[PDB]
């Protein structure tokens, strides 16, 4: 029905070219899944990272909810960390700029 069978949008040395959708309200930034895991399964960092890096905003300022995962430095299992091109990650709070 939507993003799943991709794994080839935003490339990087360990990423399998994975690009995540980072939104806040609607405010969307293309973010890339965090390399040096197994490319397919992003690190615990990634879920927070994507929502964080999209605007450059610190972890406390964004409440990232996506992939049944919530933003933290080491939150939920890496296999579940968005194994698709980047998956989705949306933070509701503030993409502070």
């Amino acid at each position: 029905m939507a993003k799943t069978e991709e794994m080839v949008q935003t490339e990087e040395m360990e990423t399998p070219r994975l690009s995540v959708i980072v939104t806040h309200s609607n405010e969307r930034y293309d973010l890339l899944v965090t390399p040096q895991q197994g490319n397919s399964e992003p690190v615990v960092q990634d879920l927070a990272q994507l929502v964080e890096e999209a605007t450059g905003v610190p972890l406390p300022f964004q409440k990232l909810i996506f992939k049944g995962k919530s933003l933290k430095e080491m939150e939920t299992p890496l296999s579940a960390l968005g194994m698709q091109n980047g998956c989705r990650v949306m933070l509701i709070g503030e993409k502070s700029n």
